[PDB]
This record gives structure tokens, sequence and C-alpha cells, in this order.
RNA sequence: GCGCGCGCGC
RNA sequence: GCGCGCGCGC
């Protein structure tokens, strides 16, 4: 259960070894509680491996919230016996509290980096030398701009600096330690390399003494991808969503606020981009008007579901669906805008119905499916199936369609001891896994996968996947095979050139800019304020000021409210114009001052002397008179 | 908002 | 580079 004491496994005694041994490692073993127990062995023989009058401090990175909290726990419960000082620190405790004092007092520290980074950039924790072991889960991120890289461009700044100063040792652990866009094993094995070296990693654990162990608490199934197509024509399609922008025509001009209501632009009926939109614009506005619109989304969605359950399932099935839940409005309680809705179905109802019945509207898509299924079955009668579908609704449609099924009479569906294929969206010892047109993708021996697409793209990619697996293995394969020493020094020329990239890369101070400049929403044109206006808060953020602009912009309220550095995210705001409607940024209340905060990238750069037009996405990369801010 | 990573198109 | 998305963090 994660939570408790455990045996270890041989396997992960053997992964340990390497970072007991002293080394930086990389520790790339398969999803789950494999990580947790081997890296709270490490850290264990770390700190027990010090003599009288001497302590170690170990730093936990992870990269998100759930992650942090779940490894706060399990450190905290784990080392809780032992009598060492446990904490985190992520973006929520970080506001105001003497970082160098919980570190100071502290054996263990969970943290999120990007604390690190800016502890480190300010000078509040002076060096890495405090810590004894930093341990980087998720590690091949260590790349690019990352903020565990900007750890390590510190780190290997200390150690190629030339500058004593102690350094810790770095683990890091992944089940998948990536292959960058490499085309083949050789590009592969560069990537590998360069991302060791950014760990300063002279050792990548595997398993490879214990394997009969490993592959059996983590199958690992048998790949099978199988493409499909969908019906020749879809007629049925055409009917529903022409009920769909007839319903959305409807509530349109109820509201007629409507596009406004959400961001969500260029929706298409029948997708779960959708079916979001609709509760995004439910849940958006803020009443006789809200009430007339919950009817109608709750009509759409409804047409949605229908979409779905017919191009996965049966047209019977989407129009049963539709036909049910018509139903249960008939049956009270009963009003206009309902009367009306049933009726423009009631009228298309007998045409649906056709359609339906048409012998040359059968899915192709579940022959398939129904091939596989006896397929398999036929070799072994006793198989246990689990089947995955995209929505609560395909997942009946299936069920039905099975029992109502004289090719496969022979099996007995379950749903959300008896049984002998489930069906499902969300959540094992099964042994037949399908991925129905799943959309998707996430999560004791014999075992098959099969997924099933329409999609190329999808079954490409996955294809693309497995061989990049290959690469990735045989890579690794044999650079275990070179003899520690030489690999140290060719890390060693790696972290060497990315440092001298590095500095030479800079560029001196920028040049600020006097002249004055418009700054032009980047949609329709129009004009939005001047840099005279823009006041800068925190070195970072943006400011217009005066009632000139209090009105060039209207504020939409955000769905997402949070704090950050100080102060509340409170809307978004938007060009004011009635078809731009451009995001031009948000608005907050800052200190005492509710005010706007405007990205660059929504704007155009005019000057005025010239005309000139210049684009930015970036306001670091904007060079003009900032300005800092306050009384105004 | 800022920062970081990833995908799609051109 | 521009356009349009996703997820994540401060
Ligand atoms: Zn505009």
């Amino acid at each position: 259960n994660l939570y408790s004491p455990f045996k270890p496994r041989n396997y992960q005694l053997e992964l340990a070894l390497p970072a007991m041994k002293g080394k930086n490692t990389i520790i790339c073993a398969p999803t789950g509680c494999g990580k947790t127990f081997v890296s709270l062995l490490i850290c264990e023989h770390h700190l027990k491996k010090f003599p009288n009058g001497q302590k170690g401090k170990v730093v936990f990175f992870a990269n998100q919230i759930p992650v942090y909290e779940q490894n706060k726990s399990v450190f905290s419960k784990y080392f809780e016996r032992h009598g060492y000082r446990v904490t985190g620190i992520s973006g929520a405790t970080a506001e105001n509290v003497p970082v160098e004092q919980i570190v100071e007092n502290n054996d263990i520290i969970i943290l999120t980096p990007q604390i690190l980074v800016n502890n480190l950039k300010k000078g509040t924790i002076p060096s890495l030398s405090i810590f004894t072991l930093m341990i980087f889960d998720e590690c091949h991120n260590t790349s690019k701009q990352h903020p565990y890289n900007m750890i390590m461009f510190n780190y290997l700044d200390q150690k190629l600096g030339g500058s004593s100063g102690p350094l810790p040792q770095v683990i890091g652990l992944t089940a998948s330690v990536g292959v960058g866009d490499a085309k083949n094993t050789d590009e592969a094995l560069d990537y590998i390399c360069k991302l060791c070296a950014s760990l300063d990693a002279s050792v990548i654990a595997t398993v490879k003494h214990n394997l009969e162990e490993l592959e059996q608490v983590v199958y690992k199934p048998q790949k099978f991808f199988r493409k499909v197509e969908s019906r020749i024509s879809d007629k049925f399609k055409y009917i529903i969503a022409q009920l769909m922008r007839d319903t959305e025509s409807l509530a349109k001009r109820i509201c007629k606020d409507l596009e406004n209501l959400s961001q969500i632009q260029n929706r298409e009926f029948g997708t779960q981009k959708y079916e979001q939109w609709i509760v995004t614009v439910q849940k958006a506005c803020m009443s006789r008007i809200c009430k007339a619109l919950f009817l109608y989304t709750s009509h759409l969605r409804k047409y949605n579901d229908a979409l779905i359950i017919s191009e996965h399932a049966r047209m019977k099935d989407a129009l049963d669906y539709l036909k049910d839940f018509f139903s249960n409005v008939r049956a009270a309680g009963f009003d206009e805008i309902e009367q009306d809705l049933t009726q423009r179905f009631e009228e298309k109802l007998q045409e649906l119905e056709s359609v339906s019945r048409d012998p040359s509207n059968e899915n192709p898509k579940l022959e398939d499916l129904c091939f596989i299924l006896q397929e398999e079955y036929h070799l072994n009668p006793e198989t246990i199936t689990i089947l995955f579908v995209k929505t609560r609704a395909l997942v009946d449609a299936l069920k039905n369609w099975i029992e109502g099924n004289p090719k496969l009479s022979f099996l007995k569906p379950g749903i959300l001891h008896n049984i002998l294929i489930l069906t499902s969206v969300a959540d094992a010892q099964c042994n037949l896994v399908i991925l129905y047109e799943y959309v998707g993708n996430v999560i004791a021996r014999g075992s098959k996968c099969f997924l099933l697409t329409s999609n190329a793209g999808v079954i490409e990619k996955e294809q693309i996947n497995m061989y990049k697996e290959k690469m990735m293995n045989d890579s690794i394969l044999r650079l275990q095979t070179w003899d520690e020493a030489v690999f140290r020094e060719k890390i060693l020329h790696i972290q060497t050139h990315e440092k001298f990239i590095r500095d030479s890369q800079e560029k001196p101070k920028p040049v600020p800019d006097k002249e004055n400049k418009k700054l032009l929403c980047r949609k329709c044109k129009a004009l939005a304020c001047y840099t005279a206006d823009v006041r800068v808060i925190e070195e970072c953020h943006y400011t217009v000021l005066g009632d000139a602009f209090k009105e060039c912009f209207v504020s939409r309220p955000h769905p997402k409210p949070k704090q950050f550095s100080s102060f509340e995210k409170r809307a978004k705001i938007f060009c004011a114009r009635q078809n731009c409607s451009h995001d031009w940024g948000i608005h907050v209340k800052y200190k005492t001052f509710e005010i706007p905060v405007i990205k660059i990238e929504s704007f155009v750069v005019e000057d005025i002397a010239t005309g000139v037009q210049t684009l930015y996405s970036k306001w670091k990369d904007f060079h003009f008179e900032k300005i800092p801010f306050d009384p105004a």
C-alpha cells in the first residue's frame, strides 16, 4: 500500500547498489512503488553511512504538487521512527519564510525545484554543498531550461569552476530515460550521454540480475495495434449535428453573449472537446437567462454523447439513448423550451430510425472488434477480458451490443465472480486488454493488449514509441559496458562544451530605447495603450495605469483563480471590441489595488516616430524604458 | 502574469 | 519565426 513496513525485493536491492557505493546514478526502473522504496533505501543508507560528529542532508526534488505531497508523507512516515527532521517546501509554503533556516534545521527537505532555483538565484542559499544527496524524481526532465537543469547548471558551475566546496551525490529516478529526437541508436546513445552529463551521472542502474522477478510485478503485455475504419457515409451524424446547430442557434439568441462564455474556440460536435465547452459555459454564466442555458446545454450534451455512441457503437444504440433521455422529460416536469426541443427532435425521429435500420450503416469498427474476440477466445475459453472505451455512454452500448449478439453469445459482461468480460472508462490480473477507440492511453503471464483506432496517427505514434523503447534499451545496454573511468571522461567533455556555450551565449546589457510606443491589440490592430502608461511590478509583471485604459478592455472572470508572488488572480481581460475579443492578460488585486496585468504577445508594438511594427512574445525581449511602481 | 516542458499546422 | 493547442510550476 506504499505506507507501511516492506520487504525490499532483490531487484530494488540491486538497483540501489550504485547509489550506495557513492556514485552519481540514474536509476531506470519501471513505474510505481519500485522507485519510492528504492529512494527510501538510498536515503536511509546515506544518512546512516556517517561517522559521529557529522550529519547528512538530503533534498528531494519533485515536479508536481501531488508528488510533492505523496512524497512528503512517505518520507515523513518512514523516517519518523529514525529521528530525522523532515519537511517540504512548495509554491504554497514558500511565500515568506527563512528558507535558509528550514534547510539549516532539516535532514530531509522535499522541494519542488523552482524553489531552489529561486533561492540560489537570490543568494539566500549560497551553494549546493549544504546538501549531501540530491534526488531527482522524474529525472529525465533534466534538459533544456527546466528547473532540474538550472539546478545542475549551478552544480556544474561549482564542479568545473574548480572550486571547493564539496558537492552532493546526485541520484535521478525514472521509468524511461528518453531519446529526444534520435533517429537511430547512435543518436539515442548521444542523447542518453548528454542526459547523464547533465546529471553528472557516471552510472545508469537498471535490472539485470533480477529479471525473472521484475518482469512479474510489472507486465508488460503483448502490444497489438489494430487499425479499423468508421462507416463509409454517416448520414445519421448529419441529422443530429443539424439538430445541435439548431439548438445552439436557439441558445445563442436567448443569450447572445454566447461565444464569449468560453475561449474554447473552433468546437466540433461529437468530440469531447465539445463536452468540455458545454461544462465551461454552464459553470461560467454567473437567473432566468442562466436557467434557459442549462436546459439547452443539457440537451446538446446528450446529443454529443449520442454522436460518440454512433461513431464507435451502432446507430440503434445512439438513438436508444436519445429516446430514453427524451422519454425522461416528456415524463415531467415539462415546459415550452423542453417541449420545443422534444418536438424538433420528434420531427427527425422517423428519419433517424430509417437511417438507423439501414443495412449499409452497421459499424465496420464493431465487426473488427468482434473478429478479435472470436480470435482470442477460441484460443482460450477461460479468458477474462477487459474493455476500455471513451464514454460512460459507450460503456452501456457495448454491453447491449454484446448481449444482443448471436456471433458472440458466449460472453457474460459487467460494468463499473461470474462475469467474464468487463467494460469501462477508468479505474490488472485479467488476461485480455482492449483499448477500443480509447482516448485514452493511460495506465500473471501470457497477457495481450490491443489498441483499436481509426486514427492512423495514434497507431503510427505508438509504433514510433516502441521503436524508441528499443533504441533506448539497446543504448543503455551498451553504455553499461563502458568502463566507468572512460565514461566519466566522455561526460566531462560534454559538461565542458555545454558549460562554455552557456557563458558565450549570454549577451551584454540591452541598451533601452527611450522612444514612446503604442501598444496595439494584436488581433484587430486597435489601439490599447501607450508604453508611457506601462509600469513594472516585481521586475517581471506589467501593468497600465489611468482610466483611458480602464475601458479599453473588458473583464470576464477567471475560472482558475490563484495567488502567486503576492496578489490574487481575479479575472481574464479582453480587447473591448465585440468581434475581436482578443485575450489581453489578466486582472488581479495587488497590495491594495485591483489592477490589470498584460502580456505583450497580445499586442503589436508600433513606434510613433516611424510607424514600425515589432512583435514580441516575451517582455524580456522588448527593450524600452521600463519604470517600477507605487502611488498613482 | 511570469516561468518551464510537450504537441499540432505553416 | 508565426499561428493554434496541452500539461505543469512560482
Ligand atoms: Zn482587439
